[PDB]
């Protein structure tokens, strides 16, 4: 089919990319970075996130693969020594696909912008204090004062979410998880403290109390948003598709990354 | 239908129980605590847990209701002033039902015993140090040394799980959550630290390293188990059914219990 | 003596300030905001922090007092109804003094700047990733990757330090406490995780790994520092002095703020 | 002087003990396990704790030394290869001493018993729920409901205290630290959550609310206490003395145990 290969850009990843292109040339495979059906990412999870966001308008028509030239990643979970076997099996194309849930962020002004996250979307304040009202399915839940908030996909839970004390959830669960960053708690301000796990179709809305300027991040991309009226989180109806060429279970991947390999 | 009412046993709950029995007598309703189809619990969440476990062999044929005579409970979530309206609507019996997931614990010896938890099942050691091997779907995940482990249902997450830093998950999610109690972590022992959220059909197995005697709890019931070979956790195929007579959303119930009411 | 009164600036605090000035006029007391010996702060703990920093060059010659016109503060811990009794006892001037430790921050470039904190000093990155080497008394302790770090005085421990999971320490202890903000931990990056409590004369040094631009905060003041070579923390030899006019124990103040009042 | 050597009891530690006794025989040193002035512990930190408690009535007249035959301990912090150099320098006896603070626990009935802890003293319930009133210097601070409480010395902070989220404090600080085990927090029960660090002469008292039977631990020793009226914690006036034969800083010891060695 049509395929493309993105590279981290160091010698190791560029040379592996050139060798995989050469290997693909021995098959009925066309290099096309406009309408690829296979997107191979060579580098780390950061390289993989840029690949996902490069092609997030054609998610339904792409199977993603990650190769880690450094340490094992959660998306770049195949070693460079398997690249030749990868080329072979991608060429035949009878592999299977597994799908992970994604997070949809909607930002409203006083106008609207939507974003897909593969790891998480976070909200912080633009210098001053961060106060927002947290609304769950039109129900006012809490007034949060602190550093900010983080909404994670399931596969995002091993990333920023983990550093904030959130739970790791198996990515077959269609959910999103909200974690707090340094919440103020006394007898004036009061937050739940615990991470919150939301199913599909639940809508978490963040509403400004005073200042309406926020620094909003989506995966690696962080930009200052002004005149914000509302930030809405929900599990996306879209999903990322991976080419499956072996059994590498999520919990083993968690074990290899955090316990021992 | 056939119904029964369990009471916490103080004056307040016994008198409310007698008044509801009197109210039920005005309808085609029979009191039967052997094969009830409606089990009303009057007291707190602890009273409700005993009601669930009193009838856990007829879960498929029972709708549960809880009335809190003290503070709002997560299962006893209706006020005594609504008891008359409750009798009325339970008598007609066109109410709807909502189902929550349950946790199945299997304990193997060198023989087998199974238990259903509505909140959680926990494992601790019988005096000495607690060391177990944690196996996830036949994959050795970690060697845990510490005080113990807790496996929570979704509706259990607001209970012991919350005090251990676990996430609160909406009970429409068919999952279980594993949290650590005081894990030892250095460059000898190593655990994941984070709460772990498991979907249906995943099996978490705890296996003894040295001592094989453990104190195992299931909801309020804690008993010493000897000659234990394995403890297995999975989401039960069984579910608890509640009679639904109003909209009291889980997240509002979380808000009213932990934030403000 | 010479005194001055700073005000939060709302009606309530300005009017209390004018009334205390009037009351002071009945005694041998001179208003002087250049060389005061008594600095009264009317507002909240934030107003008190500005008062401290307004006069941090004459700390050895000033006794501070805080009045809270809103909720109880940890530095503004006297109610407005006691202002008349405060004027009386400050005028006679046989009150006693209690001293709290302070935190000295040194920032070195490639030049040097020093700062005193009453609550804490925090270090974060200027947009990009935050990586620093943590050196304790010339001993390399850890390579920290995460959101940032916070070094708190004892009286600062109830503030930002508390939201980061740090311990509350009685301010009679001459120490400083280092807490992490969202540290990355796997088998590549490794931090201690726990808050660290340091005695007098211990020096904690933060050293850049790659990027040398940091956002450094000292109490309420946060400024971007460029070309930073080192950030050094140690317990200051200077101390803040409070006028003591009653017994309001620190632990009771903790109780009233976080448990119940 | 008079010395004695305790051993973990495995081959490795017994043989090292016999060799050190032989080496000591070449000097004016007498083996005496009744009134030793030097107590050498060979094994791990657990062996060292038994040595301390074996001789806790002669703490003022003993310098302790620990040798780790397994992994580095915080009290057993010298390697077996240094045992010959240890014998030499202990024999001459111009070494220096460093002292660590200790924790005094008082248990009152309806009679009194006192205990010294080198690591920590913990309180849990005897099966049923654990509810105690926490009193700080005769001031009621909180009503704690949960699994239990832990009061740690400074050198104890790297042990159980660390697993409960407490801070690590340098043992030159004369203090004790109170950490919670799985506290219940809602709008009925309310605890501070944060670890609490107390200076010398502060007294923390635990008082029963209903049940008066508790499982109290002091270092490795845990015994059921009945008819308990009060548990009192304070920094001991006694101190443990170590023979100092090299520079092995506490923070480096923390680094080697938890970060890398
Ligand atoms: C470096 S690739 C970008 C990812 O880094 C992760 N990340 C950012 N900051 C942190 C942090 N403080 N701790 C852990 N992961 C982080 C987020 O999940 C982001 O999507
Ligand atoms: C009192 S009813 C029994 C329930 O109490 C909860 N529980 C027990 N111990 C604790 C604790 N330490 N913190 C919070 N909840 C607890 C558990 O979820 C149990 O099912
Ligand atoms: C508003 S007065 C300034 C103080 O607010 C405190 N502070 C800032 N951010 C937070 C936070 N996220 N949580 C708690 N306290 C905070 C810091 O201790 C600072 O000195
Ligand atoms: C094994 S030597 C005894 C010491 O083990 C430590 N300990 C006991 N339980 C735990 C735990 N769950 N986590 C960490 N350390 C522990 C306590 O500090 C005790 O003094
Ligand atoms: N989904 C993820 N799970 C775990 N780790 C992740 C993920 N995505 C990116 N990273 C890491 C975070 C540290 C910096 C390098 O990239
Ligand atoms: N599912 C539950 N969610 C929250 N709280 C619960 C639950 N079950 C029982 N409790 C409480 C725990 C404290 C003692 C009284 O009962
Ligand atoms: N030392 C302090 N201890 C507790 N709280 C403090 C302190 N200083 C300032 N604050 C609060 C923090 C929340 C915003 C208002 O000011
Ligand atoms: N003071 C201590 N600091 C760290 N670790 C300690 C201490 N005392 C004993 N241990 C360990 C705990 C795990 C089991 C082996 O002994």
């Amino acid at each position: 089919m049509k395929y493309m290969i993105t590279s981290k850009g160091d010698e190791k990843s560029d040379l592996l990319r050139l060798n995989m292109i050469a290997g693909f040339g021995e098959y009925d495979m066309e290099y096309d970075d406009v309408e690829p059906e296979i997107v191979i990412s060579i580098g780390g999870d950061g390289t993989f996130l840029s690949a996902f966001h490069q092609y997030e308008e054609r998610l339904d028509e792409i199977a993603f693969i990650g190769i880690h030239t450094g340490h094992l990643g959660f998306y770049a979970d195949w070693r460079p020594a398997e690249a030749d076997k990868l080329v072979k099996l991608l060429a035949k194309g009878e592999y299977q696909k597994v799908s992970y849930p994604l997070l949809k962020t909607t930002v409203k002004y006083g106008k609207e912008a939507t974003y897909l996250a593969l790891n998480e979307s976070t909200v912080k304040s633009s210098g001053g204090p961060f106060v927002v009202d947290v609304v769950i399915n039109d129900i006012h839940f809490e007034r949060f004062r602190g550093d900010g908030l983080c909404m994670s996909t399931p596969s995002g839970t091993t990333a920023y979410n983990k550093s904030l004390g959130g739970a790791l959830m198996h990515p077959s669960i269609e959910a999103m998880q909200l974690t707090e960053m340094a919440s103020i708690n006394n007898r004036v301000y009061r937050t739940i403290g615990s991470p919150l796990v939301f199913p599909k179709h639940h809508v978490v809305s963040l509403q400004p109390v005073n200042d309406k300027d926020f620094q909003i991040s989506v995966d690696h991309l962080s930009i200052l948003h002004r005149d914000v009226q509302e930030i809405r989180y929900e599990v996306s109806a879209k999903k990322i598709h991976f080419a499956r060429f072996r059994s590498f279970p999520f919990w083993r991947r968690v074990h290899d990354s955090f316990i021992e390999d």
